[PDB]
């Protein structure tokens, strides 16, 4: 499971203490900021979530008297907390380095704002809890573009996408995609390590992009954008997210790759706002 | 129909006179040179035509005594004379103004050549009562020859030109072709005001070519030099015009798009009297 | 059939005598170096081959006493003996001379070293008596490498040769291909010089693509490397020679000349010792 460590070894954060709590699960994207713990109110809710401590929270907390403030930095310190990070370089107070020491809780020194320290750990633990599955299909940057070809075996998709390969565009994956929903509707494709930068043809065997047409045609990852769908405003579902997709019908008398490349650009061309089949569709009125 | 008023505003034609007379229409593309009437004979025939005085028909009449010449400019506007053209810069002599103005027959100065001006009037005549029609296909300049690609629906005909524009070709019209035989042998091909600049795939549906891919992607109006029919020394007659056809057959292992371009790098050989099929004929014997 | 008379021709080789028999035919493209002749032992193996004297044999011939040398040449000259070359700029003998002269031997002097001469002059040999035959396919040299395409009537071999050349490859042959096997595994193909630069396609009839592309999209011969066999560790044989062989299944949604591109760059890959197939074996494992 997702542990403190990870987190600590990603951004390389600044341990001060509660080294045995390394071992501390993450269980949720949620980030909490204590105030109200700070004035002595407690609470399960959001106490297995990572904490930070900030001008807001600090600056209250050095302003109560000794007995009042009294154990509030050990309660803030509950098993389950996999956590605590005082942002803005400030100072971690002495109770609460000495309450993370005793109750193995994890404390960190931050010297970035809380508000964008908390959208980067936020960010970092979607990423990591990211649903995840595979299609089977090849995956391909066209036009900075990322468009997964679907369709019956045999219909053509990696002779299409050697052609778009030949073309310039780059290639992800062939015949199988892991893909990571690392966020709301951002769906991330790689092959699998097994047979990154391979593509198989009929009739050729497997070959080797990288070795063949250089870096320039091998791309690592890429977010899926368009889903063409090869067959003899719809969408494509994967996971949660639905993405842009458009069904071509292959017969002779026409190059598949052109059309991809055109439905690439056409995206982008909506994405701008731009779409000619509603300008038509004014134009006839 | 035709009037002189389009005759002036064509070619911003200096009027002199008879300017209520410029809703009489042209019926044919003839023009006239009306030099026996300056010597007194007149006829029904011709008299329907715009005429022109040069200097032929001016020098034979300021050679005439007065007597002798009345009333003969004032013959010449006949009710149906649609236009009088003095040319040369040369002088309209003042019976002349006077008959144009009591007739209401319109009265020009030009300051060409006569031959030069009626070449260039008949011409814009011939533009003007040009027979038209439309046709189903798709008209595209390949290599400066204009294209019309012709065959069953679901061919390939729309994806083969979008090939052929993405490969540096222009686009003219897309479904339907508005054509204009605008002289003996010249079709000239446009696409209807609604459409421009539009071609439509079966998938990805209506896009705009000028939008996608530029000015140099595009082109108004085109003459007709070579049909390419697709199918599953002939010729394709439009209206009364014969233009080069040549039959391909679509199937998988080839592409449409580079079958066409050699077509028409192949007739523009042929144009230049260069003709394989007969340079093999010769090499037989 | 052959005879000295070619050989002389093809190098320019400098006659000093037998001029007579030039008419003399070359049986096999073995060379002999008399040396045990020049002890006075003679047999009939060997004797219609081209004789090569050089420092090994002169050396020793010139130690000779004159009654012992005596008829030794005379005995060279068998009238079999095609030709005898006096290597390494030596002075040929004046009884060699003689000899050559009364049995009308080919007498040649050459300035080169016995072993180079002889290779050279076997390797024209091998060419001059190769095996032959013809061979219905396309012949085309893509990045280097000679491809022979073959398949099916119709299936689009010659089709996918124009796309080729299109893309910057040289035509060698359309339909019919001659086949020289000059020396062990090489076969080279032209086209007979009836069709040379010629390409037919159905629909736009025989083309010329030295007149349409220029002297780039033309080659005049090339060897055989790989066979594209196209279809609705393989080879091919072709006369006593093997050579690799793809067979690449043709259907709509890709492009042949595309595959045929890729599998010649595969193959000068493997040529190199670089073999994806077994590249992606091994990291199965």
């Amino acid at each position: 499971m997702l542990t403190t460590k990870s987190l600590v070894e990603r951004f390389e954060l600044e341990m001060i203490a509660g080294e045995a709590g390394l071992n501390k699960q993450i269980k949720n994207t949620d980030i909490s900021r204590p105030g109200l713990e700070m004035a002595g109110y407690f609470s399960h809710y959001a106490s297995d979530r990572i904490q930070l401590l900030g001008t807001t929270e600090l600056s209250f907390y050095n302003l109560l008297p000794d007995e009042e403030r009294k154990g509030r930095m050990r309660k803030l310190c509950r098993p389950e907390t996999p956590a605590i990070i005082v942002t803005r370089d400030l100072e971690p107070p002495e109770e609460l380095i000495e309450a993370a020491k005793e109750h193995e809780t994890p404390l960190i020194t931050s010297k970035i704002a809380t508000t964008q320290l908390m959208s980067r750990l936020t960010t970092f633990l979607e990423h990591e809890l990211a649903r995840t599955t595979s299609l089977h299909g090849v995956l391909v940057d066209v036009y900075g573009v990322g468009v997964l070809i679907t369709g019956d075996s045999g219909i053509g998709k990696s002779e299409t996408a050697l052609e778009l390969i030949k073309r310039g565009h780059r290639l992800v994956a062939d015949d199988n995609v892991e893909i990571r929903e690392i966020s709301k509707d951002e769906l991330i494709g790689r092959a699998p390590k097994l047979i990154e930068h391979l593509l198989e043809i009929r009739g050729l065997g497997i070959i080797n992009v990288m070795t063949l047409f250089g870096a320039g045609s091998i791309l690592t990852e890429k977010r899926l954008r368009l889903n063409i769908h090869l067959e003899n405003e719809e969408t494509l579902r994967i996971l949660d997210t639905e993405i842009t997709k458009k069904t071509i019908p292959v017969r002779p008398g026409r190059n598949v790759a052109v059309i991809i490349e055109v439905a690439a650009m056409n995206y982008r061309l909506n994405i701008m706002g731009i779409n000619t089949a509603e300008e038509f569709n004014d134009r006839l009125n």
